[PDB]
């Protein structure tokens, strides 16, 4: 009589609520994942020297204090060297990573951000594709790297998560090495 | 502090390292109340593609793999799809928790106001006002439309849950401010 609790979708359910692209979205592209910093000195280093992303454009904005970094895995050489060409080219990459800093958090002791994974929850984290977890995770281990998942710790191994300067989570996985771990 | 210098921010870079050769930035992840309402609006709306279903019957969630790709290149055989589709670049990752369409009280938190951290995700289209012209006939919710507020040219739409979609054509950002 009473209708049952909702459990997950079936592949066909899943695929009755998808419809193909309308052609109007034909070049939409997912350029970015905003995450906000508490200070941009330590985002700059833990992003670029613990995870190999390049700076591609830094804007910045006086009158509302805050400036905005755009972290993304490109090589440097591909940065065009005019400011207009640069800016539509740092905007047009896609998986790029942009970081706002609002300033003065740096030096507010009682101000940090919310990293979702607990309540209230939303987003989760963002993730990183590697040739090799274990090798990684030895690297970041090294490197002072706070970790929230140990690759072989957990129900599912070969899978970790890492934590960034503001204690956003950081998935790492190998594709290529998955499908036996399901 | 005000804000950093471009130099002081170059300084703050390291060269990437060897051992993070071939890394990518493969997805981000967000948690949906209702899967069969992201799905619609993801696909439908947004035009990207389910590239990948994953449920774990035990844990109590699935996993919906959201990009930009055509669906003529999902790999067939199934081992060959899990590895594409978890390699894929700026893919959506989106966790459901089994339940939550049932529970009137329950509600994700989209990172805007306290307590904030992540704050949106961001499309790049080609013609801003077109794309938000066709949103607005679709009922799509909006923060900002793209002549709303201080930055012209640039919008903010919400999904089902409520999270904020940038809307930007980077062709355009001199007529921004
Ligand atoms: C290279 C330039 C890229 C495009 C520039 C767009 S910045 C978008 C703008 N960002 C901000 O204001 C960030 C600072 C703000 N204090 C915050 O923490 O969100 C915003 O959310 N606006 C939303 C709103 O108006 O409500
Ligand atoms: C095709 C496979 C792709 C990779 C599958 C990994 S899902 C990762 C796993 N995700 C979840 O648990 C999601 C459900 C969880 N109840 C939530 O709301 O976050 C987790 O956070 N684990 C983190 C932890 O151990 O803390
Ligand atoms: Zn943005
Ligand atoms: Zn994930």
């Amino acid at each position: 009589e009473p209708q049952p609790p909702s459990g997950g979708l079936t592949d066909e359910a899943a695929l009755s609520c998808c419809s193909d692209a309308d052609p109007s979205t034909k070049d939409f592209l997912l350029q970015e994942t905003m995450l906000r910093v508490k200070d941009p000195k330590k985002s700059l280093d833990f992003y670029t020297r613990v995870l190999g992303m390049t700076l591609i454009q830094k804007c910045d904005f006086p009158i509302m204090k805050f400036s905005l970094y755009f972290l993304a895995y490109e090589d440097k050489n591909d940065i065009p060297k005019e400011k207009d060409e640069k800016i539509a080219w740092a905007l047009s990459r896609k998986a790029t990573l942009e970081l706002t800093h609002n300033w003065g958090t740096e030096d507010d002791e009682t101000q940090s951000y919310h990293n979702g994974n607990s309540d209230p929850r939303g987003f989760g984290h963002i993730g990183i594709a590697v040739p090799d977890v274990y090798s990684a995770c030895k690297r970041f281990e090294e490197l002072g790297v706070k970790f929230v998942k140990k690759p072989d710790d957990g129900k599912m191994k070969g899978l970790a998560f890492i934590q960034d300067p503001d204690g956003y989570w950081i998935q790492i996985l190998n594709p290529n090495k998955m499908a036996t771990l399901m």
